[PDB]
């Protein structure tokens, strides 16, 4: 089992996107995971859209810009029979009418793979073996806001109480030793590591990663 993982280096990433100030953080932890497996299944990275999720998946339980869940959204985009590229769907940040258009498919998807609660030991396992995975993390604290550089530990997160669904897209361990998540935010390029945060792993699942995380089967 690798020491470190990068799938930014393995061609399973797309660029930093930006959700701006729609709070539809669900979606692009969604089309992040799908990307990722179908890089893996097709040999091709393919940008997804956020846009047609937070449009088309409301009777799944998602409500747009309101919030929603990665799991609903794989379940949309395996009952829909797929999921439109960003370049013929592109992010509004707002609110629109369902414009799916069956031609411009990107990926599909099966179902999807909850990993066990809490378990930052299957997390790791899942990460090295299949690839980048959709989390739920407590995000809520100043410092999450403002970080800049390095591994983020929040002693005050919740485990439990998690409010931003981001993509671990791999694992490593810092030159002090400290063991760390890779993982990829929507906020821009501008924040934390030119929009990547790495988070303290193997600390009794701090901020909530390893809670409530899932990856779609192709
Ligand atoms: C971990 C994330 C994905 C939770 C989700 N949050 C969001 O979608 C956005 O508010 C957050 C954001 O930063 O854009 C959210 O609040 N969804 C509502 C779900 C309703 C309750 N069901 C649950 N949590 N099983």
């Amino acid at each position: 089992l690798p020491e470190q993982v990068d799938w930014r280096k393995h061609g399973a990433v797309t660029d930093i996107k930006d959700q701006g100030k729609c709070g539809s953080c669900w979606s692009f932890s969604t089309t992040g995971a799908l990307e990722g497996q179908h890089f893996r299944q097709s040999g091709y990275l393919v940008s997804l859209s956020e846009q047609n999720l937070i449009d088309c998946s409301e009777q799944y339980g998602n409500n747009g810009c309101n919030g929603g869940l990665m799991d609903n959204a794989f379940k949309y985009i395996k009952d829909n029979g797929g999921i439109d590229t960003e370049q013929t769907y592109p992010y509004e940040g707002v609110d629109d009418k369902c414009r799916y258009n069956p031609k411009n498919t990107g990926a599909e998807d099966v179902g999807f793979v909850d990993i066990p609660e809490g378990d930052e030991q299957k997390l790791m396992e899942a990460v090295a073996t299949v690839g980048p995975v959709s989390v739920a993390i407590d995000a809520s604290h100043t410092s999450f806001q403002l970080y800049s550089s390095g591994v983020y530990n929040e002693e005050e997160c919740s485990s439990t109480d998690l409010d931003h669904g981001v993509l671990v897209v791999g694992y490593g361990t810092d030159e002090q030793g400290v063991d760390y998540w890779l993982v990829k935010n929507s906020w821009g390029r501008s924040w934390g590591e030119l929009g990547y945060i790495k988070m303290i792993r193997n600390k009794n699942n701090r901020c909530g990663i390893a809670s409530s995380a899932s990856y779609p089967l192709v």
